[PDB]
């Protein structure tokens, strides 16, 4: 039961990380990706992790994994053993709550 969150980025700036905060069922098992179209073809930077006792999960990916010229994509949740939602993401110095 996939969940998709669209995003837009600069095509040029690639310093730092793409950081995602999720809230979900404590101790849940979760995975997904950061996906994007690269010259029309879909590529995926997979992520996985378990929520802590408070139900929080932070995912970090280097921005350098997204090729130059890419301007849009989706944060995707794939597997979630309980509940999971994106509460914030940060890329290229910009938070999105
Ligand atoms: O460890 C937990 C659990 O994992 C189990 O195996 C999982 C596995 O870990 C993954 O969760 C896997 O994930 C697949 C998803 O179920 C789903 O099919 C997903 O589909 C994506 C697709 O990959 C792609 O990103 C697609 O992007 C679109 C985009 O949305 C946009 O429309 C654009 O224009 O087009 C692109 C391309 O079409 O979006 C889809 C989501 O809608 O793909 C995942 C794999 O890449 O599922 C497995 C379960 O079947 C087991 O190992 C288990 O034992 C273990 O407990």
């Amino acid at each position: 039961t996939a969940i998709l969150y669209p995003f837009t980025i600069s095509g040029n700036d690639r310093n730092g990380n793409f950081t995602i905060n999720f809230k979900g069922t404590p101790n849940s098992t979760n995975n997904g990706c950061i996906g994007y179209s690269y010259n029309g073809d879909w590529e995926k930077i997979e992520w996985e992790g378990s929520c802590d006792g408070n139900g929080n999960l932070v995912v970090e990916v280097p921005m350098s994994k997204i090729p130059a010229g890419v301007t849009s994509g989706e944060i995707q949740i794939w597997w979630h053993s309980g509940d999971l939602k994106m509460t914030d993401y940060k890329a290229l110095e910009h938070h999105h709550h």
